[PDB]
């Protein structure tokens, strides 16, 4: 280390001093530093923050300035563990408050999954909902990311346990990766398929050989990859749906009291099957508070004689099981039987199910293993596989939401169009059906208008892709009869089908696919000049040079607040200093007013 | 280089006409537009790609026998017997063409398969001709504007 050059000699020597003694000249700095680190790390982080603190309140001070510079070192090491929370509602003044973030946090927020349900809450709502109830939105996002990043951080009976534990964790793990995989296999065995040739028998021998094996492998592989894509899935993200859902009828029986006073409507089809949930034994299995059962059975019980309560939610009587409890503790384990018959919640499992088959990505995942099943039974099926990259890609699930955002406008111009060609059908069948002769040769007439549906089913298949419309798909009007009562058909079905209606259909869909980008482009503006926890404009901080940057860096970061709840949720309530105590206070009773919005802690002070 | 090649073979200066692109600012604007939207571009051919080999397997499963443009009862020239053929023929001809593939195939008489040709025919057209194409178009329009 005098080579590594990190201290001068008297630190050099006075290492050496307090260095494990071996008495055979040797020392082992792995029990060193984990005997002298550590304690030092967990006490200097106090003195950190205090030194931190005081310097950012106490400007102009050259004394503090060299007590800094003294103390530059501990600054730079607890940087990256050092949160930094603003907070409103604490004395009606902006205030700053200080705390530790663990690495292992830092991790779990960098992990991509969580980083994907970032991105969605943040373009879910900035695009829409404004910002009313955006710190309630907010409040949400925290708590399903800290769950989701709980479970990532988680992510000869007990041998295979573990086994198929450890495989399940794997999965989910390469989630991403195999998709992309399968994506590659299906691009392959559709490139293999290409080179296929009817000879009724369709024989692929295009080339010299090697492709009806590889074909094989390559299909049974896909529909492997197929499963475990969807295996994955399961053990990944749908906890994250089902915790979402079961926080949400929680919150619904506490506050709302749905399933207490007045039952969800019939239209209500997520409430109607949500109500199956209420009543199993294992309600809350991923929200944190287990409680809930007593805590809405204490509130209404008193008022509802307690006796519909208890046999709507099960378990009975919370409080007697409470106040049993509590006076003696049952002294007693029940043993796990390794062949025991229905323990899961059959009730529970069916639920599940329901809300993970509502699901729309785990249908898109159905659809993927069907369509692959589908192709065993005929290879050609592989090819609706291709469509992955809509998915895939952001412009191109653009292009398929627009095709369906003015989805009621587009059927209504349809059925407009479907209107005016019917009514041009009855007008020339009533009076031009003579001109729609087909027949080439002196043959039999191939009469396109002697049956209405058939004149009309002409007429919506050739004269709207026509680019000319009608007239140019029949006889011309030489005869002096129907002349000019024919031209003026024509014209006007060129006019009012043609270069009218069919272009308002494909204005709507270009307008959406428009709409859709200058969307993604205004949230990603508002992103770059606006600060989401208060709202203040980008050219104040601008006033000095990387203000912005700072203050969505250190000021006021979604991370921090993050972290700031999961320190709250850590530590001890007794623990709790004034300030973490107040905002914990706040966020049980569900207020959220400490956040920042109107005011910083600059225009505050300075 | 190009001058060089006009040496070798006199044709090859005509390549040097490009250069008023460089010399004139929109000129060089059309050009820059041409590729702003490169990677959406390139995204939207590989879309177009994707779905005119869609209804080519469709077609080469179901509507073989259509695809024939033999006008003389002499040997029919069937596009549709191979699928590289069929996919080949359907790019190169069905986007080009403003009606869709159904105005370069027979038309569908036959009972048989009549509903399920229209449909075909008329989707082909919805979404190859007036989406896709329409959008390949706007991407570079509006990068020029
Ligand atoms: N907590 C915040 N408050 C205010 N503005 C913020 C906050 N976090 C980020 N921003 C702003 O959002 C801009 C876009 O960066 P953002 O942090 O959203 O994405 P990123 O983390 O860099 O990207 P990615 O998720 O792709 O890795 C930043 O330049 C910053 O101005
Ligand atoms: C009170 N509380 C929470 O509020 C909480 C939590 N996990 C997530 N959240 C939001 N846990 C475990 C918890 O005890
Ligand atoms: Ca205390
Ligand atoms: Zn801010």
């Amino acid at each position: 280390m005098e080579s590594h050059k990190h201290y001068t000699q008297s630190e050099t020597e006075f290492l050496l001093s307090c260095a494990e003694t071996d008495e055979n000249e040797t020392l082992d700095y792995e029990e060193f530093v984990k005997r002298f680190h550590e304690p030092a790390k967990d006490i200097g982080f106090n003195v950190a923050v205090l030194l931190t603190n005081l310097s950012e309140h106490m400007p102009n001070d050259t004394r503090l300035q060299t007590f800094l510079e003294l103390a530059e070192s501990v600054l730079n090491y607890f940087q990256p563990f050092l949160g930094r929370i603003e907070i409103m509602g604490s004395a009606k003044r902006i205030e700053r408050v200080y705390f530790e973030i663990s690495e292992s946090s830092r991790t779990q927020w960098e992990k991509p999954q969580v980083k994907e349900s970032k991105r969605q809450f943040i373009f879910d709502v900035v695009n829409e909902g404004g910002e009313k109830e955006k710190m309630e939105l907010f409040v949400n996002f925290c708590e399903d990311t800290i769950f989701e990043m709980q479970l990532a951080a988680q992510i000869f009976w007990k041998k295979i346990i573990a086994y198929q534990q450890k495989l399940l964790n794997y999965f989910a793990r390469n989630f991403y990766n195999m998709r992309m995989l399968a994506l590659f296999v299906a691009f392959a065995i559709n490139f293999i398929l290409l080179f296929y040739k009817v000879s009724v028998h369709y024989v692929l021998e295009e080339s010299s050989g090697y492709m009806e094996p590889t074909l094989r492998i390559l299909a049974i592989l896909h529909t492997i990859i197929s499963f475990f894509c969807i295996i994955g899935y399961y053990c990944l993200k749908v906890p994250l749906v089902i915790f979402k859902r079961e926080k949400e009828v929680a919150r619904k029986l506490e506050f709302d009291g749905l399933y207490i006073t007045e039952q969800p409507s019939e239209d209500d089809i997520k409430g109607q099957w949500d109500r199956l949930v209420i009543n199993t034994q294992s309600f809350p299995n991923n929200y944190w508070d287990k409680f809930v059962k007593r805590k809405v059975m204490d509130k209404y019980g008193e008022f509802y004689g307690r006796d519909r309560i208890s046999e709507l939610l099960g378990m009975d009587k919370a409080a007697l099981d409470f106040s049993d409890a509590r006076e003696k503790k049952k002294p007693k384990k029940d043993s796990s039987l390794s062949a025991v018959l229905n323990s899961i919640d059959v009730k529970y499992q069916m639920w599940k199910l329901g809300v993970v088959f509502t699901d729309n990505s785990f249908l898109y995942l159905a659809w993927y293993m069907t369509m692959s099943v589908l192709g065993h039974y005929n290879n050609f099926f592989f090819a609706a596989h291709l469509l992955d990259i809509a998915m895939g890609f952001k412009t191109l699930r653009t292009i398929l939401s627009s095709v369906t955002h003015n989805g009621k406008q587009l059927v209504l111009t349809v059925g407009l169009l479907a209107v005016v060609v019917y009514l041009y059908t009855v007008v020339a069948f009533n009076f031009f059906r003579k001109f729609y002769n087909k027949s080439e040769d002196g043959d039999t007439p191939d009469m396109k208008c002697d049956d209405m549906l058939t004149c009309y089913m002409f007429h919506m298949y050739v004269g709207v892709r026509a680019g000319g419309g009608i007239g140019d798909e029949i006889e011309d009007p030489a005869g002096d009869e129907y002349e000019i009562y024919r031209i003026i058909f024509d014209i006007t079905f060129f006019f009012f089908v043609i270069v009218i209606l069919l272009a308002i259909i494909q204005g709507l869909i270009i307008d959406a696919f428009g709409e859709l980008r200058d969307q993604q482009e205004q949230v990603k503006e508002d992103m770059e000049t606006k600060c989401f926890i208060c709202g203040i404009g980008n050219d104040y901080f601008d006033t000095v040079p990387h203000g912005f940057e700072t203050h969505t860096l250190q000021e006021h970061n979604l991370a921090n607040y993050l972290f700031f709840l999961m320190y709250l949720i850590n530590k001890d309530e007794t623990e709790h200093t004034g300030q973490e105590s107040y905002v914990w206070k706040m966020y049980q009773e569900r207020c959220w007013e400490f956040f920042p919005a109107g005011d910083c802690f600059r225009k505050q002070y300075e």
